[PDB]
């Protein structure tokens, strides 16, 4: 009549579970989907505004401008261990965990849909002011910690207590300024008006982000469980997770929230992240030697006694020979190497 | 090697009356032998390690 086909042959799931289901020993081809999520930090000014920022402050002197760590939102961050790989791997075959891809989204965009809280109203009878103005949603997945480069406007600001701002401002603080290239280390930390993913460095993370700046632009978010992304760079290997780590960072100013006192404050909300991450083979790049070199001086002789390197050395001359030639008249002469060939000259 | 003990051998009472523990001192003869075993901790751990 009809023949019932035979099923489709779908990637067998080996086991689901928390974090430490991780460690499952699975094989070279195997690979997980990792779901975890972030919270954020605007501020989180009492204990039952958690979501928030500290009410905002509006026109401050240049020079007298020290908000409070509970107004400045910061960059939110984790780590997610993962099983060392190697653990029984053959030879000099190495393997790092890689990720792929990843699915996002923002949690609970449907909560700013409660216009009757603590809303200024729109106007006569009307409803409460909705969450609007500028807002910036950004995330990163990385396999190593989150490079950053910070900049501002106003680099007199007395920043907070609490929190890694700029190490010592200069006018061009307020433009390109060098000096101020960090790492996303501490949740809470970073404040984000200070800093952002430093594009010449961040080499080993994807990230991505978009300011919409106003004073109410609408949020307009999506949630959608169809849309996939991929990390994958040029050459189809996406983060490689050097220590056994996965890094997640991620921000998401919806907005501010008006108050009926008229008072703003800015909201956020929390991130979800699927990174589904695979077993990459690579080549470990450095020598031995180089690795050993480590416990040897991180545990043998360590010398203090007359300079023999530096401006200072007490080595007045090294020769170096190999093999031989037939005896040359100026002994004083010069063998030397520029950046690629041998030069013999006098002195004088 | 690791060797750990602990040997209450009782209470030993004064002529107070107050009582106080005791105990001996222990004594182990262990014998070890030479064991082959996988190596738990190649080279590809030293560089995950470095790294780390």
């Amino acid at each position: 009549p009809k023949k019932p086909k035979e099923p489709v042959q779908v990637p067998k799931l080996v086991i689901k579970g928390g974090i430490e289901v991780l460690g499952v020993k699975t094989g070279v081809d195997s690979f997980t989907e990792v779901e975890c999520f972030l919270n954020p930090q605007m501020g989180n000014p009492d204990e039952h505004q958690k979501g928030l920022s500290k009410s905002l402050a509006a026109e401050k002197q240049f020079t007298d401008d020290s908000p409070d760590k509970e107004q400045l939102p910061c960059y939110s961050v984790a780590r997610i261990p993962l099983p060392n790989i190697n653990e029984d791997l053959t030879c000099g075959n190495i393997l790092m965990w890689e990720a792929v891809t990843v699915k996002t989204e923002v949690i609970g965009v449907t909560a700013m849909l409660n216009l009757h809280s603590g809303t200024q109203k729109t106007h006569e009878n009307g409803a409460g002011k909705p969450i609007q103005g500028s807002n910036f949603h950004f995330f990163a997945v990385g396999g190593e910690p989150l490079e950053l480069q910070g900049v501002l406007a106003n680099y007199r600001t007395k920043y907070p207590a609490q929190t890694v701002t700029p190490k010592n401002a200069t006018v061009d603080s307020q433009q390109m300024n060098t000096d101020h290239k960090a790492v996303l280390d501490k949740d809470n930390a970073y404040p984000v008006e200070c800093w952002v993913p430093d594009p010449s460095k961040n080499e080993n993370t994807r990230y991505f982000g978009t300011y919409t700046g106003g004073e109410n632009v609408p949020p307009v978010l999506h949630i959608t469980n169809t849309a996939t992304t991929v990390l994958l760079d040029e050459q189809g290997v996406g983060p490689l997770c050097k220590a056994d780590s996965l890094y997640v960072s991620a921000v998401d100013i919806c907005g501010l929230f008006t108050n009926t006192s008229g008072t703003q404050q800015w909201k956020g909300l929390p991130r979800y992240f699927k990174i589904t991450l695979r077993k990459r083979s690579v080549k470990n790049p450095y020598p031995i030697s180089f690795l050993l070199s480590d416990l040897i001086n991180r545990r043998t002789q360590r010398v203090d006694g007359q300079p023999m390197i530096g401006m200072s050395s007490q080595v007045e001359e090294v020769r170096v020979y190999e093999d031989t030639e037939e005896l040359p008249g100026d002994p004083d002469m010069i063998r030397y190497i520029d950046e690629f060939g041998q030069t013999t000259t006098r002195m004088q």
